[PDB]
């Protein structure tokens, strides 16, 4: 029957006496295996194994081979189904197996992996298909198991997995970015009570803030800490520890603009020094994160341009010491300029987990194409005008500086406000010509005939009068009228999609050392100095939940029709 | 704003020793920028001086650069691209947006 | 002068053919297409603008 795809005969033989455990402990599995295998599967798994891999592909797929060639006896009939598309084969062998939640999950993941391949269209659809069908099967067994107890739910999403693919329920659910099942209620609950510590979760949202400037205010109980013994656990929640590194970056800040423009001598003084080791302390905290990571590290921008700050920096550093050269200090602090213009723009980055506006800067990322049709269009109208008026005006330039000033700038300039050019207009002009290029003047307008222009008015005017009606208000109105509806359309979207960030910034926020930034030396130097009743619960609970489905099956209330027959 | 004042008075100006003039410098001609003209002319060149004050006695913004040999020091290759990319973000693009939310 | 001039428009019409040329991409041309539908209100807002 399992050789010839008979699902309601395999349900009958297994519900009807059917002992699947000694049928599976049989050697028929290795057999099973190792020929019923279709050929096609087989290459396919493979060339998708070696083309990208991962943490679970590879455990499956050496399993597999480890059978053909020549424990966990059911995770291999699951994948077994499920990778040739047996919609009515699979279900059974996931109602059979343990700790279902997370292998749904993971084969929701799996079919997604090969849903983009473009070799088959309707392979590919009917894959999806499967596999936007298995998430919500997860998500509505685990909102079902949640309703009834919650440590047992905490204490389930948790379970340390004995290799099914090497991660925990979590880890697979955030592998493949389903958004739905972490925004659901129940894990961002788990968030917050993880994020928040021992503090209560009703302390007014602003008490404990005021509390943190205060620390002798610690002793009066304004916050309900429950959830001295006091002052080694209020520092070590995560928040209080985001809060205050959070007033020292913002100090350090004003110490740096200070330093930079209003104290800046040959030879440095006490606040560069200070500046100097701060600095230090950054460093060493982002070698540390270099070395917890690999080179994904680098995938994302902010790391990069945290980077580039840090040898911004220290090239500066390097350049100012020559107190011989006098140039080499403009040099060194221009360097520190452009260092702490980068420095800056990272506060709108820090600032998105506020929960106040931190959903509007999400948004952002999803208006950048908007921009660049604009700037596209905008550039090519310049460029058209510019190149226009400045070859019928001024004749040959041989200057590339002011052929460039003039062709892109000041048309660039008539974006916002002013006119692009006052030279179009022949009523006032002169007093500013330069006939011979040794002046830093634009070149004389015209090649004027004994000694008058030459251009004439009645084409100039009407290109400046087209060109800044359809740059000026034309363009901006269009691209303000995009803006609107790209920001109308993307709303519900958006609080799911900063949910799924919140998390990925709590865990990463909470796995830190969560010591308060300036005492933190101290720890690496003493590091270098140094160096089944779950199980059984989600199995009622699922007893419950296709309990629950056959009652809603039922619920058709069409018996009447057998009744009268 | 603060980002873009704080680089342009370091990069030109060096050490003021006024906090009233630093503190007009630094927020007041940026934040003038956000409707209509130009946030500085200063940023360019070709026309400056006159207004000059070697000296802090005089009620005048400090004089530019530390010009080498009676010559502006600071170049121009830097400070114009941040001009136009400045007005270019904060004018229009923040503006619209904030019609867009307004809708 | 008046060659030179010539020339000058002339390449005033060459270059705006790059936009017409660039509707291929599937990145940014479905948005050209959709600007022949606004004519209508510029034409009205021009209409109003003439006679105040
Ligand atoms: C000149 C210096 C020394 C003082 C400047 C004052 C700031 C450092 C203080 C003023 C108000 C404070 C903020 C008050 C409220 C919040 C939101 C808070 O975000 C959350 O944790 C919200 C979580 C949730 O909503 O679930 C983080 C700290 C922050 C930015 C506080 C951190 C520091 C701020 C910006
Ligand atoms: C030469 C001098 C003028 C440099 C000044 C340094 C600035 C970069 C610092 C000084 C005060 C800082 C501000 C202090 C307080 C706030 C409010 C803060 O908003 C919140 O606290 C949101 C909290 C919430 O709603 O949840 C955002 C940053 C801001 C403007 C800080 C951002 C950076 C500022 C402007
Ligand atoms: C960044 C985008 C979104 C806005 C459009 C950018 C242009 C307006 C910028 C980009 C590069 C800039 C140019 C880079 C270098 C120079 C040379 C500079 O003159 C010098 O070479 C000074 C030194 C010398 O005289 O040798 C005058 C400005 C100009 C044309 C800059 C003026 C404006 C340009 C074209
Ligand atoms: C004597 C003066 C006008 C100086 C010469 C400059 C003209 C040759 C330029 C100025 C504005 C340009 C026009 C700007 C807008 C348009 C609409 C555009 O319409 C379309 O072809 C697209 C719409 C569609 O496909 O239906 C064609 C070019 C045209 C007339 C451009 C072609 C050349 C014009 C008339
Ligand atoms: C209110 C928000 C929404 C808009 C941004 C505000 C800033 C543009 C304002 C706030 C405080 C103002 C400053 C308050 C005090 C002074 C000193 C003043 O000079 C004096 O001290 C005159 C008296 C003397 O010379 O001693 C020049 C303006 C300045 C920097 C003001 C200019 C503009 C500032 C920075
Ligand atoms: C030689 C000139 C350019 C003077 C030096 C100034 C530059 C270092 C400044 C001017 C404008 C800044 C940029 C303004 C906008 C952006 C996009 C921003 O994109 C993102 O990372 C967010 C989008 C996403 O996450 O997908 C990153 C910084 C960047 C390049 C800023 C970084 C630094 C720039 C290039
Ligand atoms: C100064 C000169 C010598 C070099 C300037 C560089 C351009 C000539 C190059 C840079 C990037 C190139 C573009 C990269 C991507 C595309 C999209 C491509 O459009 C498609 O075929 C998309 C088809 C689809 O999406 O299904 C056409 C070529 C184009 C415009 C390429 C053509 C030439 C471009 C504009
Ligand atoms: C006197 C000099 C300054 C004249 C310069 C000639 C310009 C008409 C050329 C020079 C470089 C060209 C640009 C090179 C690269 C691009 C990006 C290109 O956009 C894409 O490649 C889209 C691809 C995609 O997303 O699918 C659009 C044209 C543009 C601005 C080209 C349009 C015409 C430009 C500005
Ligand atoms: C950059 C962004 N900060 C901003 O302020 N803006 C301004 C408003 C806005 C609106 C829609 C999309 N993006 C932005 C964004 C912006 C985007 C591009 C440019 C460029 F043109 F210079 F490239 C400048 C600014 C942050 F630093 F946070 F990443
Ligand atoms: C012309 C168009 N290019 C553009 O850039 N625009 C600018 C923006 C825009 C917005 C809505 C509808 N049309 C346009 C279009 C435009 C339309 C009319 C005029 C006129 F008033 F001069 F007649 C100038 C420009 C291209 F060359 F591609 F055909």
């Amino acid at each position: 029957a399992l050789i010839k795809d008979r699902p309601k005969f395999v349900r009958l033989f297994l519900e009807n006496g059917l002992n699947l455990q000694k049928f599976l402990t049989n050697e028929v599995l290795t057999e099973l295996f190792s020929t019923h295998f279709s050929t096609l599967v087989y290459r396919n798994l493979q060339i998708a194994k070696n083309s990208y891999n991962d943490a679970l592909l590879t455990f499956v797929w050496k399993l597999v081979a480890n059978f053909r060639r020549s424990r966990h006896p059911l995770q291999a009939l699951f994948i077994w189904a499920i990778l040739q598309n047996k919609k009515e084969l699979s279900k059974v062998i996931w109602e059979q197996t343990k700790g279902c939640t997370l292998a749904a999950l993971g084969a929701s993941k799996l079919l997604k992996t090969l849903a983009k391949v473009k070799n088959d269209i309707n392979a590919a659809g009917e894959s999806e298909e499967l596999a936007n069908e298995y998430e919500t099967r997860a998500v509505e067994l685990f909102t079902e198991c949640y309703s009834n107890d919650e440590d047992l739910a905490e204490q389930l999403l948790v379970y340390s997995c004995e290799a099914w693919g090497g991660s925990n329920c979590l880890e697979l659910a955030v592998e493949a970015t389903d958004q739905h099942f972490i925004a659901q209620p129940g894990v961002q609950n788990f968030l917050s009570k993880q994020w928040y510590g021992e503090i209560s979760r009703d302390t007014k949202n602003w008490k404990i803030i005021l509390c943190l400037f205060i620390i002798p205010l610690v002793g009066c109980g304004l916050v309900s800490f429950r959830k001295l013994w006091y002052y080694v656990a209020f520092f070590t929640s995560p928040f209080v520890v985001f809060s205050w590194n959070v007033v020292f970056y913002i100090a350090f800040l004003l110490l740096f603009a200070y330093v930079l423009l209003m104290d800046f001598h040959s030879v440095p003084h006490t606040p560069e020094l200070i500046l100097y080791a701060l600095v230090f302390v950054l460093f060493c905290d982002e070698v540390r994160q270099w070395y917890m990571n690999g080179v994904n590290y680098f995938t994302d921008l902010w790391n990069v341009m945290d980077t580039l700050g840090l040898f911004y920096f220290i090239a500066g550093i390097v350049f100012r010491l020559h107190s011989s050269n006098k140039s080499s200090l403009y040099s060194g602090r221009v360097i520190f300029c452009l260092d702490y213009i980068i420095f800056t723009l990272r506060l709108i980055h820090i600032f998105t987990v506020s929960r106040n506006l931190g959903p509007k800067i999400i948004m952002l990322q999803r208006m950048l194409i908007d921009v660049f049709f604009f700037l596209f269009l905008f550039a090519v109208w310049m460029v058209a005008f510019g190149v226009a008026r400045q070859g019928i005006l001024r004749q040959n330039e041989q200057r590339w500086r002011w052929i460039f000033r003039s062709v892109i700038y000041e048309p660039y300039l008539a974006m916002f406000g002013q006119v692009p050019s006052d030279v179009d207009s022949t009523t006032y002009d002169f007093s500013h010509c330069t006939f011979s290029g040794n002046e830093s003047k634009p070149l004389c307008v015209e090649l004027d005939e004994h000694n008058l222009p030459r251009f004439p008015e009645w084409i100039t005017i009407p290109l400046v009068c087209i060109y800044m009606l359809s740059t000026n208000i034309l363009l901006v109105n269009l691209l303000v009228a995009m803006f609107g509806y790209t920001v109308g359309i993307v709303q519900e979207n958006n609080d799911q999609v900063w949910k799924f960030q919140r998390y990925f910034l709590v865990q990463e926020y909470c796995n830190r050392l969560n010591i308060p930034f300036p005492f933190v030396v101290f720890a690496y130097f003493y590091m270098v100095v140094k160096k089944n009743e779950t199980l059984a619960w989600e199995g009622v609970m699922k007893e419950n939940y296709l309990v629950k489905i056959n009652t809603k099956a039922n619920d058709n209330s069409e018996e009447m029709r057998h009744r009268f027959r």
